């Protein structure tokens, strides 16, 4: 097996989608192995551009293919460019922009803790052919900086495995083990942004929605009620679009539905509390002094749910 | 006819667009058949990679193209392999990315049970010419795994059949007969965002509007009753753009039309009591008891049209 | 002038955006004609497949460029055949993926009937050169289907024509009139998304806005008014976005502008009705029996708009 | 120089973006020349379809690359001819697609009057190797036609220049002057679908905002007041995407502002007709007579924005 | 090293996007350098078009690919030209349009001022084989010019420094340094549309929450703050799709948060005000005297916001 030594640069991380789950990766691939010897003008390396690669594979140059696993469509590829050593030694360095998908579990949605991870792969070659010797990432441009609300923290880690493809047992009975390197590089959701657009004022509306039991006439109290719920349907509007449709709840669904539930309660206890009229003049005395029961039981149901 | 071998493996599949019934779907595709024996370096098989197939099609090798026949939009394809055995089996190799469209009805919407097809077929040589012998699909990536809302449920049906194509009658007289290859995913869609986010809230909202029969005052009930229209108005907003625009009711629509039934039937109710005055004394005693009868009908149709 | 005879079979008819008037149509072009002799292997005709038609035509082979006139973008052509026969007709067969463009007027806009037009011509050949025999459209996949809400309903008409192009006069002086095929397809919208979603809860909302004469309080009617006026502004805006913005005023738009002018002139008599008041002691008994009048009048008025 | 006739012929104009100030031309370019005589197939002009052009320009034959200089991305080519004359005369037929972009200013929005501008100018001669003869534009498809809300009116204007770039003087010293041809259509929008949608409930909107002084409570009116701040805050929302962000205010908007501070203007002035009460005995008698002076202020201000 | 001369001219720059940081710049670029002499025919310069230069470098010609550093995607290139002169010296012009992304901070949004860069670099050739010598910006186009609302202010700064590359340092031993110029242009945007669409209504919407307490009913004034509450909740919403997710808050959003703040902060002052009663005899008069200190404590708060 020929052994290829990969060093990937990170130029960038941009446009990490939330909820198609995917981010847009640009930088350079540098795959380094040793061939037979061959003669280059003087003792100097020669350098084949883009485009000109073509003629020396047609002319029977090994170059392998190697692709991104976990990527969304064709990567876009820039400039590539082969340097051929008169000792033997081939290196191919070629730009790549590729959108790259992971998984991304949005348990803890502000304050997100995710990795953006790089899976590279020859096409062709198995380990009996091709085989990874070592893999250094050089993301020094975004090394402690700030991608948007993405913290990239840390340094990147490397993984270097060996995949047993299925598909390819047919074809290939006893050798279909494919060499692959995992990059991670570990990123934090900066949550200040939620934290003072989504959680603050959800706050404060579910606290204006406590603030209805100090009313004097239930009529009235209705009237409030149903004012709120329409400012809380006014919310969850551009909740919906930062975030996918998952099964679970994040914190600020969990919000949502409280506010939902903390004004359908207080239409409930003043429907109730007006229906507790046994004979039309019994008023509400002991059943509306929780304007200040309902809001600690709310916090206490938040504290819960936050931890 | 050539007996042509075809293996597909899903590496993934993403990007499920209801409102467009498209789904993106990322795999290999190996297609193996037999030929005449030729002459590798030494007894190893010639792995050719992609634009130096283009060489060997020249100088007379016989590749099928075969296209994907539900695809929307020429389907991205990556890397190409062709391997070539001192035996004689010739093996293709390629990577694809595309876009395929389904039937996909929704009746049931949140409750949704669909399946993603793939339909694989020669474009030039028919059955009397290309064969398929037969497929085994490789789906282990996405066995039982969550794609977003849609859970992957069971193994891949594979199926062959023959297509008798009508427009190529006329060019080829008695044999437009097409093999073709269907692989058919059963997938389940994930209800419970649907019903924590949708179903919820607007069940809530509809039990408050017939919390509007509690009031004194028919003049606050009017006002109650279309601060309530104008809450359910605010929703079927961001319902609209989560699923096409379909000639039935799903779930979800017919809950919406059934608050607006709901709310308009309060209305008619109530501005009907007002009118019930014969001579501008008769009050409202037992046409305004139906804060335990309304809400008992519409559970009743809730009922029936739920089964 | 070299007769050619086009089949064109269509797979699909799908994204029919009204917005931009135009439809993705997806199918295959089979142009049939007849050249001098040639020796083909055998007396079987030679099956060419995509990327080695160009070999061909540099060696000499006339095969034409028939182009699509009314396509918005170059067309996604996917693979190409051509079969040479040994008597010494030659077939091309295409498959197309195209953004086709039509007039689409819009003046029954639920109930409406439209129909899929597909233009083709040479780029090059003029009459004098290439003239098309005939055409048989093969639309047996969409015969009587629904494509989401688009009736395809009955057979696909077929017309050859010329065309005298004026810019082509100067560089070809007596000899510019090329052939054209045009292809139409009925159409007929689905109207019964938009009759249970957007026409219903608009008719509920307006008979709702006739409501507002059965108060008896001005500046309570006033109240009502205004917030029948804030859901009537709620409407109108997922309604902007189903169809483009035209000229002339279709029946949803009809309805809106019926509304708005429903709810101001129920302000303006409620106004009219308070200022009637000559020295502060006269009510309002003539003038608000318009409960049974208002609505007449308005019912007359959708039957006037409607027929 | 080079003496090259250039015809343009427009299929259609669509795709008109207010938002980005772009649009989408489709047509076909004609460029004539002459050049040495050649020896064609018999005395019959040789036709030269695409893809073929490329051995006659590898073989030693000049055709100029005429680019679109106001096009936003490469423009999307099609088809292209080379008809080669006996007698020497080349021509040169392409059919374009491009994303166009021009000035567009939006002063008097729904009332525009724009012009649509192509762009055309050899890549690589100046005026000492090429030069542009004159120039016929065949917008006969949209002569006096309705592309959308875009009155296609007039003619097309034709103008041939010089211009004169200074990034080439360095590389081409005293010869760096360029043939420019630029084609201009003259379109207006229509302003009937804004008429009817934006302006009319605005204007309805903004009397109802009158409205608000007939009322015989101060508390009532202030709600009123807030109601209606509402519904205007409700506008702008679907007015915010139709036209782009300019830093000049036009009619739409104007009318916005207006009603803004109109509601505000009656809020200030009822509480301030409530601060009046010098000893909380004294009424508000003459500064709320302002139901017939205030609109008949607010028209002045109208009359003199629209004039 | 050879010395290169690059000569940029910006032609126009559009699609400043602020949500992505990107920005499009549409252009030429000019490199000159000098080579070994070569004989061109007669002693004029000879010009290769596009697609003709791959002849060329096929022979052997150095022709460097100079590559965009932060572009996003492929930068779509257009026509290019080499222009070889007898005396020995090489020019190639190329016409790019790319997407460029920059740091772009917006603390002071409205009245922002960030700067657009243009970074180019060779892709193979560092600086000991390639060493670019003077660079001149020709933005005589956008000179003093109104990109949107981007007044592009002043000429363009440039500079030429070396970048040492650390993941070639295992490729190249001591000559990983490669020479770099960055095109610096000054922009400031156009802060007028922000100023009478989005600070101008809220600062009326603000002041109309401070006119709740010249009411004279504690339920009433529940009622109005909830519904102006409302108000601002439908703000915030077409201001989120104007700038991206920051970590920091930007004038507007302190502006909505001072907003929420005051609202909030005038419900607890009357809640406490009617919760001021010690024997449920006592009125408000000293607490509700804040009409006049209430909006001048906001107006200071915003005075320390502003500076």
């Amino acid at each position: 097996p020929v052994d290829v030594s990969v060093s990937i640069f990170i130029n960038k991380i941009y446009g990490v989608n939330t909820l198609e789950q995917t981010y847009k990766v640009d930088g350079y691939i540098v795959a380094q192995w040793t061939g037979k010897p061959r003669k280059t003008p003087g003792d100097k390396p020669l350098i084949v551009e883009n485009t000109q690669i073509e003629r020396w594979i047609n002319n029977g140059l090994w170059v392998p293919a190697l692709e991104f696993i976990n990527v969304v469509g064709s990567p876009d590829t820039g400039n590539k460019r082969l340097m051929l050593f008169p000792d033997g030694r081939v290196i191919y360095n070629a730009r790549f922009l590729g959108s790259f998908s992971n998984d991304m579990d949005f348990r803890l949605f502000p304050f997100d803790r995710q990795q953006f991870v790089l899976e590279l792969e020859p096409f062709s070659y198995n380990n009996q052919q091709l085989r990874f010797s070592d893999i250094q990432v050089y993301t020094e441009n975004i090394d402690n900086e700030e991608i948007d609300e993405w913290w990239i923290r840390g340094k990147a880690s490397t993984h270097i495995s060996d995949i047993r493809y299925d598909h390819l047992s047919s074809v290939q009975p006893n050798q279909n083990e494919f060499s692959r390197i995992t990059v991670r590089i570990d990123a934090v959701r900066n949550p200040s942004y939620y934290l003072w657009s989504f959680i603050l004022p959800l706050g404060l509306i579910i606290a204006a929605s406590w603030s209805v039991f100090w009313l004097e006439s239930f009529s009235e109290r209705l009237q409030t009620s149903f004012t709120l719920m329409l400012t809380v349907v006014a919310y969850a509007f551009y909740t919906s679009n930062i975030l996918p449709r998952l099964p679970y709840t994040t914190v600020i669904d969990q919000m949502i539905i409280a506010g939902y539930g903390s004004i359908f309660a207080a239409i409930l206890l003043i429907i109730f509390a007006h229906h507790r009229q046994a004979n039309g003049v019994e008023d509400d005395l002991l059943i509306q002094r929780c304007r200040l029961a309902f809001p600690l039981g709310f916090l206490a149901i938040g504290c819960v749910l936050v931890i």
